[PDB]
């Protein structure tokens, strides 16, 4: 299991393509990920979005010559949830890696940062 806080930042996706969250492993066939925030109005004004890679997919989009556009990278997340509740949870069915994004990424005042906690849970 994992337990993380934080805050998903316009900022940090808009200078990544995507804003590295954290990284996952599990054993066996599923597991949940579940986001919660208190920002629900902010989220969906910004139209915030997480993004989940099988860490290899991920990679090998990486190694790609001469690379995918910001916007064309996030298409081919395998996972992805748009946030607008307090709490979503997100069956993983198969490491793993989680983004966030918004309507600034692959581009306006951007507000401020939005707290989260997540727990992944491995049954
Ligand atoms: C997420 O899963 C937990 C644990 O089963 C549950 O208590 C909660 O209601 C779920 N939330 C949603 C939005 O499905």
């Amino acid at each position: 299991d994992k337990t993380l806080r934080g805050s998903f930042s316009s900022a940090a996706a808009r200078d990544a393509q995507g804003q590295s969250i954290g990284h996952f492993e599990f054993h066996g066939d599923h597991a949940l990920l579940c986001v919660r925030i208190n920002n629900v109005a902010v989220a969906v004004g910004k139209e915030a979005k997480l993004y989940l890679f099988q860490a290899q997919e991920w990679l090998k989009l990486l190694e790609s010559s001469p690379g995918y556009s910001c916007s064309e990278r996030l298409a081919r997340a395998q996972l992805t949830v748009t946030v607008t509740q307090t709490e979503h949870n997100l069956t993983v069915s198969q490491t793993w890696r989680v983004f966030y994004a918004d309507k600034f990424t692959c581009r306006s005042p951007q507000g401020e940062e939005i707290p989260f906690e997540m727990v992944l849970l491995n049954p």
